[PDB]
């Protein structure tokens, strides 16, 4: 059995709920199934417990951003991103809510994160984007502000639910709304992009 | 008016310091000069405080939006909108930071807010930008999703600042990154909607 991932799930939905200085580690453990000795086996604290939460989330949301390869189609690659994205955004959203959440605060407990790997990871990225850029694949925009714009707009639907539910009505559980959704945020940032 | 000022700013910095419910009253009067019961006279309560606070970033992001007239160049108006939301991030990003606690919370305290005057207002503009997509002037958006994204985006460069900050080096009071992001922000979302 997968106590370890038991812990993280749990973790995550506490979290969540309560905030990292609100959470107890026998909130934790009791929804996991473990003691709070057995949880401390694989996580010697609280704040390491919840990096490895937002590590987890990191590692999702990278994945296809890591996968892209300067002899990918750029437009193709983009498009799927952002669909990933969304349904990373729809089947994780309290994970997208406690990643923000650290944002907010400053990101006391994640900011090595930010500064080492994913800067390093954004940076080889971005290059190879420009290099699409300088082919003519796509129209001249900045990589990074194409990367945060991807980030910031699939985000939204997870991190501004309420906002979007009061509005629209819907949320991303809904299945048509699910589609238009990643079909316009695809048409806008695709079109925008698009060399002409 | 210089107190009812004084108030509202000495809450937003409490309250983002020490959340709704470890926020107190005498607080924020002592942060304010002002006596405890004086802040009542302008709000009864804690909540009709903080309900305000938010209410005061609210305004300031729909101004533009509120503006929006049917005879409006379409292309023009959303550039501008853009931009003149990216300045709220430069120069409200606490109070941006603030509302998005609020909606990672599940809007508590501020629900009736956006059902209420926020809906009307996206469906009254919503309706005048599906209009611009019938006479041809933009392409065939969404306009819901596009005031989305305009949101997210823009919204990003403030609630995400610690992240921007360590992948790119820089803040939007550094004046060339502040002018840099409004043109690509602008460029992506004006070459997304407009018509070919
Ligand atoms: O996908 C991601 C990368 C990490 N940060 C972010 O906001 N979204
Ligand atoms: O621009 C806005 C106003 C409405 N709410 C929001 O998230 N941003």
């Amino acid at each position: 059995s997968a106590k370890k991932k038991a812990i993280l799930s749990a973790a995550l939905d506490t979290f969540s709920q309560f905030g990292f200085h609100g959470t107890r580690l026998e909130q934790i453990a009791e929804l996991a199934g473990v003691s709070k000795t057995n949880l401390l086996y694989y996580f010697p604290s609280k704040e390491a417990l919840y990096i490895a939460v937002l590590r987890q989330i990191l590692d999702i949301w990278l994945a296809p951003l890591k996968a892209f390869r300067e002899d990918f189609a750029p437009l193709a690659a983009i498009k799927e991103y952002i669909r990933l994205k969304l349904e990373v955004s729809r089947d994780y959203p309290q994970a997208s809510r406690l990643f923000c959440m650290e944002m907010l605060a400053g990101a006391p407990l994640l900011m090595d994160e930010l500064t080492g790997d994913l800067k390093a990871l954004i940076d080889e990225k971005s290059a190879l984007i420009a290099g699409w850029v300088k082919s003519g694949k796509l129209a001249p925009i900045d990589p990074q502000h194409l990367i945060f714009m991807i980030w910031a707009s699939t985000q939204h639907y997870a991190d501004f639910a309420p906002q979007v539910e009061a509005v629209t009505g819907a949320t991303l559980r809904d299945e048509v709304f699910f589609n238009q959704t990643v079909e316009n945020v695809q048409r806008i940032i695709i079109e925008g992009i698009r060399p002409r």
